[PDB]
């Protein structure tokens, strides 16, 4: 016989690693034993968080670990038949640099049903098929979506039609230890939830120079408006509703024209609801009430009136549908920002990750 069963220690880490990725906890696991003793350090001396599973078999690290730093983890596992010691020191990921992640909407937020995932990032992304490794989004009910780039540092996920109220959707951007290309790493995660409102879609029609408002498929108001003058189209397409103002102030020198010319003005207007970034608003327009129902005057923008305005500022949320059709004009950009669903969804599937 003489034999003995000597305890064997493991971690998720091996003695003269580098290059360790903050994006996991570090644990170590006894066998043939319990443990008896673990504590880890970084090169300051400073001791990181950990707990022990209550049979003593498994600890693990529960605070987060940073980057650029040598961690020293000691661990020892006593048994009916002997002991063992091990020290571990291992090297984190050392990034070139940082960036953070903006999601949209907010974290608990109720949304119209043409409302995208927005994850935004404050640098250039190098590696956009990691970001969406890493990005992790729950459905419910479970609905096919696939993800697509606007620029260089946004990224969209939508479903192929129109969300179905009461879908239940949430976001974790798990960035943090995620190499996202060229030494840029996260600099954290986030964790945001938002649930799909009521169906509210509101279409205009150039023909009729009418925006009819329908919830939940029925017709709740008819607006007359005047859209854009056949020099200042409004595109036609599908437009995603934004930021709601009870007044905003427009510039047009913003745009590089000075006010003070033929095609340039400066105004204070009220009840302005965004539905593009390229600056096409719903809003009120007494200068044109006139007009609004029969012909087109704006630059581009919905004019209504002051009345409606506000109507459609109280009746409207983030993420509810304007759709703009028979204009002499193109068709919004699908990248504008808030024109996601004017991609035709084989190509928004494909994706642009490259
Ligand atoms: C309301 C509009 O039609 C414009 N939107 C905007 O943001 O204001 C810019 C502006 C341009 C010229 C004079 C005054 C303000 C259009 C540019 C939207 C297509
Ligand atoms: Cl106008
Ligand atoms: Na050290």
């Amino acid at each position: 016989q003489s034999d003995l069963l000597v305890p064997k220690l493991t971690a998720s880490v091996t003695d003269g690693a580098v290059g360790v990725t903050v994006d996991a906890p570090v644990s170590v696991t006894a066998a043939d034993g319990v443990l008896a003793a673990v504590t880890m350090v970084n090169d300051n001396g400073r001791p990181v968080a950990g707990r022990l599973s209550p049979d003593g078999l498994r600890w693990s690290t529960t605070e987060q670990l940073g980057y650029n730093r040598r961690y020293t983890l000691n661990a020892t596992a006593l048994g009916l038949g002997g002991a063992a010691t091990r020290q571990l020191t291992f090297q984190t990921s050392s990034p070139a640099h940082l960036t953070m992640p903006y999601v949209m909407p907010g974290d608990g937020e109720v949304v119209g049903v043409g409302e995208p995932v927005a994850i935004r990032f404050d640098e250039n992304i190098a590696d956009r098929g990691a970001a969406e490794k890493a990005i992790k989004i729950t459905t419910n009910p479970p609905v096919e979506g696939a993800f697509y780039w606007l620029n260089n540092r946004e990224v969209r996920w939508r479903p192929e039609h129109f969300w179905k109220p009461g879908t239940a959707v949430d976001v974790a951007v798990n960035t943090y230890g995620v190499d996202l290309g060229e030494g840029m790493f996260g600099e954290d995660n986030v964790q945001t939830h938002f649930t799909i409102g009521d169906e509210v879609i509101a279409t205009a029609d150039d023909n009729t120079k009418i925006l009819t408002v329908r919830v939940n498929g029925e017709v709740v108001k008819s607006m007359p408006t005047s859209m854009g003058k056949d020099s200042t189209p409004t595109a036609n397409g599908i437009y995603i509703v934004g930021s709601r103002y009870k007044h905003i102030i427009m510039d047009s020198s913003t745009y590089g024209v000075p006010v003070n010319s033929p095609n340039g003005y400066r105004t204070d207007v009220d009840w302005a609801t965004q539905i593009s970034y390229s600056g096409v608003f719903v809003h009120s327009a007494p200068w044109s009430v006139g007009a609004q129902g029969h012909t087109n005057t704006s630059h581009g923008c919905l004019n209504v009136s002051p009345s409606n305005a506000q109507w459609f500022y109280d009746h409207v949320k983030r993420g509810d549908i304007v759709e703009v059709v028979n204009t002499v004009g193109g068709t919004l950009p699908g990248i504008d920002g808030l024109g996601d669903w004017n991609i035709p969804w084989d190509q928004w599937r494909a994706g642009n990750a490259k």
